[PDB]
């Protein structure tokens, strides 16, 4: 149905994380679905349930409910 697309190697360390729940995951993930608004690269993840190894869901401030994936996400801390 749908699974994991290819990503960028830019992955190196991290960045900052003394937030509450919002965090980062620097990313240009691809995606146009308006249930899962794509992703830049800077703090607008919230929940980002680790449930699934692949498919998160997170909803940012800005009512940009995206679900960030594994493959195209792996920067916080």
């Amino acid at each position: 149905k749908k699974p994991l697309p290819p990503t960028p190697e830019d992955n190196r360390r991290s960045f900052q994380e003394p937030e509450e729940t919002l965090v980062i995951a620097l990313y240009d993930y691809q995606t146009n679905d308006p249930q899962e608004l794509a992703l830049r690269c800077d703090e607008e993840y919230y929940l980002l349930d680790s449930s699934e190894i692949h498919w998160w869901r997170v909803q940012d401030k800005n009512g940009h409910e995206g679900y960030a994936p594994s493959s195209y996400l792996v920067e916080k801390s």
